[PDB]
């Protein structure tokens, strides 16, 4: 059984057929591909352009989605196995996923790590456990990775600049700004997919601290020998934007500070400065900017540039619903 | 790009045509207006009717509703311009109206004023703001006006007398108790729509404080002005029901008082009379009543005035279901 | 106008014809019974299986589902008359209904007991009051008794038994434990449908306090005088499950504890060995185990028995779709 939790799962040959199924699907969005099948989006996180882009697809392909939102209308579930469920848990993923296959064709999962336990979160436990008790296919809609947003980017990417070859191009994966520490999954995606496609890749962060799990940053260096691009870490915010093609802002917690927030606070707050601005993306080859959204404003990047032409996150997240749809056509 | 944000805003032709229009979408329900198309309903305040109703009117006519509640299941959005969104807010309108215009045909939303500063509320900023940055019509499901109830009572009102004239109507407008402040956009609505349609309008209150906002007592003058109907503001029981066709009650907190509730409350206290009751609809010439719901049984009606044959409540909410469809049609 | 809101309202032969049809429908999943057709689907308590049970169901069968939950999204429902709603409620169950009743072809309501007044419980109100007020068919989606959940058991002991008639078979309907007092609805259905079909049934539990509601036990004889079975009380474990073809498990709080569970509690804790597990199951006539779900394991039943292949809890949730579809079409 084929799911779909991480691209680095697939051949490149596999994700290039996706991406290109995305493109035909972008051209004629109506279809029959999903006619009387269905998917189960269960939401453990909040969102807004995963479900609806979701939920769209489905209807346009003629399928239906059920949006579930476990503790909220649907019943908490438990993820460990062994133990005694007396606590707030009711059922077992075991049941659910199983229940779950009797009823949809396809599973979408969203759940983000707790930022206590990185040893824990690492470990991708929600979505590892639907993929090994779910008779139907699994979709990850965002965990520690985020997979269907590298696919919406890489398209993104591809129209912007008039190619499905994005070798050669300069990437700049910037960490960003904000008050409490978020997840790393839409940076470890975007390390993998703009290594998987070949491209220059700068991970550029205020310290060795905020650098990504060593997973990630493992297989970029295998996507770089693969696909001849190159994997880089630097701290200095010049030399970084210099002559780039691509900036992707995203901000997120320093994986060693996971449970203890207090000490890692002071340092991120002197680093507000690494907000995309003008500044910076005039440093730029004419680059163009990305963010995957929900966007804070005057905090990840200023309004300048979310505004300006080069600015290409709506065209991004329109994406999400094209390259999902790619998606649930294949495991389907 | 046109919008259904008043009715204020649209023709007395086009009105009248969306009109006609509910008529025949509720002769033939079934339809292919929206085939394949998509509609948002973005709601950050509670709905029963409002949602349902947009729901199984898309789907009637083909097309599929996307029910999303900001703060909930969605990201809570910012609607500040230049602001720096270090607050609650995760997202900006700008991004949120921009990235959903890439995914539905139509965009519903519905936003109560936060009863605290009726200068800051009666500027509208969540539907303009949603006006302004989307690509695609947007629709007022309910801010400080509400134009889809307002087509609903118009057809009721029609329907109920048998033609589409409803000029020489005797129409009363009444305040009615609640212990706590409510929206006045179903009394502003009301007044709007009774005067464009040309009727003899009572605006029957307990005092000059609870009078409606300046920009509505003046829509109507206008209407009437255009109508051949009237406008009157009275404090008088009696002499507003004596010989009225229509009876519409709603209860709405005095605008003087926004923000600073403790006072006003002793002053509704004393009006709780003004609940709608068999004596009072007794001196009406037959009168007809009726109420937008959700109503709160023998507190703005009593049990018998809400069962008697002459209240169309209900026949005023299953048109909702109607105006909306044909309002998703002229905009799509 | 008939509704579904217990088996015991139908005869033998027209459950008889539900079940078949839900065999048909378990062959061929797409149809057109509810072409145009729309079901709302009302929430007052969490669900999984049932909400997407449904709202698939009637997707399938080319209708579509509302699903409205009051207090989170809907308006929170008044149901006693003559009162003076100043309350938390918003709404009257008569405009709701009323309402309702306009918009769709049918109405299902979930709505458990509040654990408080068994006395006020058991007489089943919300589901009474929307069977009362609504113009079209209701459908009891489990308030103190549980139908639709009765058909899914039925037809999943139908097909692993391999014929419709189940006289002669030895069934336990067994407590079980958990440190809160929950609804008993499942354990009255049980004992309800398991004698409606001519079992040989035994009420499991600790002690007379946990008997059921004298009138699920007086249904249970009047269908065993009918169907030919037998009914039982028992305290003892072990000549209960022995020689059994089904065991069925649930939790409930002992009836005569409504609204002081202080004392009760030391009651059932001190009976938590009533867990089903394979000792207990080994003691069977090599008989079928099922729950409806959501299960605690390890506290219900050990991770053993709902891994065995003797556990047929999967196949009755699957159930739940085919049989609910049988009656969305019967009452449409
Ligand atoms: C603040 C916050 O927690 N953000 C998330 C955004 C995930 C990417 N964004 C999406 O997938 C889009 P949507 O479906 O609308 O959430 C994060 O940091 O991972
Ligand atoms: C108490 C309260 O806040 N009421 C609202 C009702 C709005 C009119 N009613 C509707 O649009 C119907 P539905 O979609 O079910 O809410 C108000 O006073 O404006
Ligand atoms: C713990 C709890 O309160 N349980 C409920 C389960 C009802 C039966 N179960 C179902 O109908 C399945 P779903 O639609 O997913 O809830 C009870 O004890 O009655």
């Amino acid at each position: 059984l084929k799911h779909f939790l991480n691209t680095q799962d697939w051949s490149r040959a596999e994700l290039d057929a996706l991406l290109t199924q995305a493109a035909l699907f972008k051209r004629n969005k109506l279809g029959s591909e999903l006619k009387g099948k269905s998917i189960a989006l269960v939401f453990f996180n909040p969102s807004m352009r995963t479900r609806t882009s979701f939920e769209l697809g489905a209807f346009q392909l003629g399928g239906h989605a059920v949006v579930l939102q476990p503790g909220k209308d649907a019943w908490p579930i438990e993820f460990n196995l062994g133990t005694v469920m007396d606590g707030d848990t009711e059922e077992h993923i075991a049941e659910v996923a199983r229940v779950l296959g009797r009823y949809v064709d396809l599973i979408g999962v969203r759940a983000f790590p707790k930022f206590v336990d990185w040893s824990k979160d690492r470990e991708d436990q929600v979505l590892k456990s639907f993929a090994k008790y779910s008779p139907v296919p699994v979709i990850n809609m965002e965990t520690i990775t985020h997979p269907c947003q590298e696919l919406a980017h890489a398209l993104a990417l591809q129209e912007h600049f008039g190619t499905p070859d994005l070798r050669g191009k300069k990437y700049v994966l910037t960490w960003t700004y904000h008050p409490k520490p978020l997840n790393t999954a839409v940076a470890n995606s975007a390390l993998t997919i703009a290594t998987r496609m070949g491209m220059d890749v700068t991970l550029l962060c205020p310290t060795p601290d905020y650098i990504l799990d060593e997973r990630y940053m493992d297989w970029a260096a295998q996507n770089v020998a693969e696909s001849g691009g190159s994997l880089q870490v630097s701290h200095d915010i010049d030399s970084a934007y210099a002559g780039a093609d691509v900036v992707y802002a995203k901000s997120w917690g320093a994986l060693p500070f996971f449970g203890n927030w207090e000490p890692e606070k002071p340092i991120r707050d002197q680093y507000q400065h690494f907000i995309v601005d003008e500044r910076k993306m005039a440093l730029t080859n004419n680059g163009v900017f990305s963010h995957c959204l929900p966007l804070r404003r005057n905090v990840r990047a200023t309004d300048a540039v979310m505004d300006s032409p080069n600015c290409i996150a709506i065209d991004e997240a329109e994406n999400r619903l094209h390259v999902q749809k790619a998606i649930m056509a294949a495991l389907v």
